[PDB]
């Protein structure tokens, strides 16, 4: 089998991205947010407190057919950014771009935190990191992509995501007319629950690339692209202008700036950041200082690949016995 699903920027910063996704029997359409550095499948639903929910699409498990309440399991999760959600947990049927699972462990949010609230265009994740970092208590429940691995034509998820535009999530197959040349693979620790890989480099605008490992995570959850002090310093130096500011949380650029390009490296090859994918607007409404796409992993404790650098590729997530992941140009 495979699936095929839109996803599409939530905003006009592209700081996430929802694809919808048929949960129950008959089908209640939730537009999630597919989270590669996650492993719980969470909604918001007919249980959520109701002065957390504001604008969200709720699933209601009464109202499915297929629904079954997993006795006296319960879920919490803290994200790296601070924020939370945690309840019950329910199986039920799940279809994302026509692939469907059977007995998908739906966790239905009791509690969400004020950044999932004020969010209205986000009905809940769905995990795609490893299992292993599933929440689901006192029995670990698969993601989504783990059940539907030995359905599928092959054991991989693609992403590719848009730059203020539409894109797509595939499941089973690579569709090779959506990148350009070939695509480059690398190996993958699993150690740590994450799709985490080594980059091979990077290069700022039209510099010379620097050969050094960079040990991150592709993290489609994650808006911004955070990586060492070094590397963001130095990308930061070619934009007149920027510093770091503490009181807005990291690195600003005035708006009248035109920022240069960000290459990073996969094993031989290049994939190149588009200066305007780093550019993440106003810091206020109608300040002149905007915000930086590249940002410090200083202590977050890992540097993570996200959308600002993910967006600029083709990225194949491949699940089989040995995971790797693949990016090509596109």
């Amino acid at each position: 089998s495979t699936g095929s699903a839109t996803t599409t920027p939530i905003d006009s910063l592209d700081d996430a991205y929802i694809t919808p996704v048929q949960i129950g029997t008959p089908a209640q359409t939730l537009n999630l947010d597919f989270d590669t550095g996650s492993s719980d499948l969470w909604v918001f639903s007919s249980e959520t407190t109701a002065s957390e929910v504001d604008g969200q699409t709720i699933y209601t498990p009464s109202k499915s057919t297929t629904a079954k309440l997993l006795s006296g399991a319960t879920w919490s999760i803290s994200y790296g950014d601070g924020s939370s959600s945690s309840g019950d947990v329910y199986t039920d049927t799940v279809s994302v771009g026509g692939l469907t699972v059977t007995g998908q462990a739906v966790e239905s949010a009791k509690k969400v935190s004020s950044s999932f609230t004020e969010d209205s265009t986000i009905d809940g994740l769905l995990g795609l990191a490893f299992s292993t970092l599933n929440t689901v208590s006192p029995t670990q429940q698969k993601t989504f992509f783990d059940n539907a691995k030995a359905s599928l034509d092959s054991p991989v998820f693609t992403a590719d995501l848009g730059y203020h535009a539409p894109g797509t999530y595939n499941f089973g197959f690579i569709d090779t007319t959506a990148y350009t040349g070939s695509i480059t693979y690398t190996a993958v620790s699993t150690k740590q629950g994450f799709w985490e890989w080594t980059s091979t480099g990077y290069a700022v605008g039209s510099g010379t690339f620097k050969s050094t490992s960079i040990d991150g995570i592709a993290d489609t959850g994650t808006t911004l692209l955070y990586l060492p002090a070094t590397v963001v310093s130095a990308y930061w130096a070619q934009v007149s202008g920027a510093k770091s500011s503490s009181s807005v949380g990291g690195y600003v650029f005035p708006c009248s700036a035109t920022l240069p390009s960000f290459t990073f490296g996969v094993g031989s090859a290049r994939i190149v950041i588009p200066g305007d994918y780093i550019d993440f607007g106003p810091i206020s409404t109608g300040s002149s200082s905007c915000f930086g796409g590249i940002q410090s992993s200083a202590g977050i404790g890992i540097n993570i690949f996200g959308d600002v650098a993910l967006k600029a590729a083709f990225v194949v997530f491949n699940g089989a016995t040995t995971p790797t992941l693949g990016f090509a140009s596109k």
